[PDB]
């Protein structure tokens, strides 16, 4: 934001109760929702209609961010949260990391964390200890989704590099948390 | 509100980035949602259950308002926002005007602006330059909806007078913006 | 909350326009929603994913709370709100009491108020004057739901004791309102 | 069908186990379904897309017909079936009559029977003994729906005359059954 | 059916391409559908509205039967089919057995087969080789569902005895197939 | 089907009332339905669960076939039917051609016809006279969908060659109709 011009609901949510391993995710896009991309406006405390997805492709898992984090790209750490039923847009969930999906787009690197709810919240996912426990068919779907959903956004492209584990996820959380407080 | 008694989430959203032509709409009622009327409480920053619609008729397009506007009737400027998928109640969208629907009810005039998302947000609607580009079948549906949805609200009635264009829409935005700051 | 650590959107909603008989309910769980339990975080002003319900059972009526009340268990007064269509999670509704469902769980007593919207809001429910007007099949469903939904939460149990009327509901509202202001 | 040209799944369903009081209804349009009108093709044994409803108005109750009946207008006896959840299009339900809605359109009289499932099938509706037990708000909605849904079908109109009871319903069933066998 | 009275779409579907291990299931009730019980009428070739479930509980997995089988209770072999998205009521699916749920009701034994689609049809479930691979939380849900869904059907009760494996499933298929041809 | 082994509901539906221009389409997959591929079994008269789509991608328009046609690949002529609301799986619709999408897969050519309902059925689409009237964003989505939906079916691939008009569509109908009667 420009000098001249520069002259709550989200930013007051703790990044996590016990970082980096125990963190909070505000949901922006439910799994399987109609192909509209919402992005939290953290100044306004509201979800903003970002884009009607050109390919009409839908998020195969829930999509959100960790409040009070600032990633290298200037946005909060992004998280995919797997659940047995879609989560409400604008809700918050206690989560734990399984790893990450490494990718780069026309603008630089872009990693999305892969997460599940805390075990007490979601017993259905407690079995998932790391990225490699996530079913092959689903990891494939997610990789395909990121490779293709922006196929019809002019000037954009996405390349998926592959997966990473929990340390890598935690470093991302660690650094994002740091950056947000300068 | 009475003298004796008179002794954020919505009202801090800018009316628009470049008024009157580029404005923001907070969504109250998604297109095709079950026949319950919500109204934003701008004091409380929450959607309020206003009415279970007597006829059970549903909004054929998304319905919302422009924050920080005050129309002659004492409420913000109302907007119908056409999209290819319903929008989330309580989300905000960047919009542009196509015109208006002129009508009057038992309480006086009532015009609803007709709008679509900004072109970058919704490429699907970029083709729509003015009210006359909106399909006849849909304009008819909208006119019918406003004529009939309140058919079973005792003491109420609505009469649709016809359509108007972008200047008329902009004047409404212009005046609403002015009124809100006294 | 511990001494050491202790060193808006919900709590600024009035408990009611004319207590105890005319009160407000913020909706946490819509009737018939997928089996995920949300709980309002009144500090954060957001709905939190509380639990994926083990039995996968769904709320047969809308579920919420009255802001600015504090019940003996340390939480706001809980309310079941019957409507002909599910209400939006995080919306507020003007309600009136029909009575209560008395029950106890592993932690102590737990009563849920049973309510409907104000007559002007919902003409469909205006016929319901007291708990005994609520259809037998539905009261049975609600009692069954509370008896069984937590069947697969380890260490938990719920026993339903039976119904009570409007005075009992009002006393609950009365006391909850009092407790919240010390 | 013309002489020259004239040279199972539905027509083999009994009209009823104990006519006229105990009859069967094949569902064509579920309550609250998207505004598309289906009509059973009794020759082909399939539902046919009849019309995208111009007003976009939806059936407030389930809509179907009694197989092996032929009403004066050349079609089977029509039935509105009230249920607590919409019924599957193309399913069959055991029903009992509450009465009828008398109306006429541009083509002549048109009465729709009003029905509910057999008590053992639907205990929720067992309380409804006659047309006058059906809630006022719902009867009003149904009358409004028939008055308005065809508002935007060119050359069509519908006028609702009022209600009738079970004898009238039974006579309709009685005659329809007779006519179908010459 | 009585002597005096006794004087296609389903019954012409093969029980299986390679019995007992490779069999067909016609779906009657999709997983998570609204709490209405459908039952295929094999004489009429249509789904019949059987019951509005008193508890309002929903099937946690898809429910159907194997055509051209006759189980001891006089009905076809029943099957629960697990899939990542609910299946269409009245569709047919190629399936393979994982085992069975043994239970008895007021009328005698009642076993439900547990199945998944053929691997080529559903790669998502190919990992499931036997009943013990099905997640604990889901088996628990299914057992709870059968224990409770009929809680409010007067005169009925269900007791779940426990699980069994593929041989037991196959014997059920084997015998059902035999019985159907006398 | 092999010699040794070779020793209604769909095949008795006319291909069209006035071929090739006025034809019938039986719907197999509704627009926007969950990512499960159904295929009509024309022997059995039922929809069969064909595949859980690996990419989880959904049909952006309705998908079906013209009964009593046999295309070069051994299946009926395939049709994409555009409508303002998804159509019921297993319903039949009166349609007219806009053109075709030419593509080839690992098995040979594969063209899908693009169609809309008859004007009287769907006034919303009457404006569409040819393939070039279909919005660019939608044609792009459809082309992308066919290019990518099978990305995760092992051994499969699809290449889209481009569009064709009504004569080409009609020839396809013409030949398919011929082939079906030897
Ligand atoms: N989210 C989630 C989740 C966790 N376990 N499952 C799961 C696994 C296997 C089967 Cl057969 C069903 C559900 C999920 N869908
Ligand atoms: N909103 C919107 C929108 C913009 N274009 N369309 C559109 C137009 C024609 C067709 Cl066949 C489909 C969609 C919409 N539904
Ligand atoms: N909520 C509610 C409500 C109020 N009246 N009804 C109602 C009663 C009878 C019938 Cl047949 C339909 C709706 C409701 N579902
Ligand atoms: N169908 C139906 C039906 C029967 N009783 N009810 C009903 C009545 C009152 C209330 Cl409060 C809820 C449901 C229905 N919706
Ligand atoms: N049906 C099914 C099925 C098969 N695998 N899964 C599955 C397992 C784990 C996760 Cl995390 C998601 C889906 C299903 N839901
Ligand atoms: N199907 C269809 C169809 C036909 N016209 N439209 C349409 C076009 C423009 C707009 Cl703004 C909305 C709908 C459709 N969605």
């Amino acid at each position: 934001m420009g000098t001249l011009e520069a002259q709550m609901s989200f930013s007051n949510v703790p990044a996590g109760k016990d970082l980096p391993q125990d963190f909070n995710v505000i949901i922006e896009i439910p799994a399987q929702s109609e192909p509209v991309k919402y992005e939290a406006d953290k100044a306004l405390g509201l979800l903003v209609v970002d884009r009607f997805i050109g390919t009409g492709m839908r998020y195969p898992v829930n999509y959100g961010f960790i409040p009070q984090t600032l990633s290298g790209d200037g946005d909060p750490v992004d998280v995919l949260v797997i659940t047995p039923f879609p989560l409400l847009a604008g809700s918050v969930v206690r989560a734990r990391a399984l790893g990450m999906l490494k990718m780069t787009d026309e603008s630089g690197v872009d990693a999305k964390l892969v997460a599940v709810p805390h075990d007490k919240v979601c017993p259905m996912t407690a079995n998932l200890k790391s990225i490699d426990d996530v079913p092959a068919y689903l990891k494939d779907q997610i990789k395909h989704f990121f490779e293709q959903y922006k196929a019809l956004e002019k000037g954009k492209w996405v390349k998926v590099e592959g997966w990473d584990g929990i340390d890598a996820a935690h470093k991302e959380i660690t650094d994002g948390v740091a950056n947000f407080k300068k």
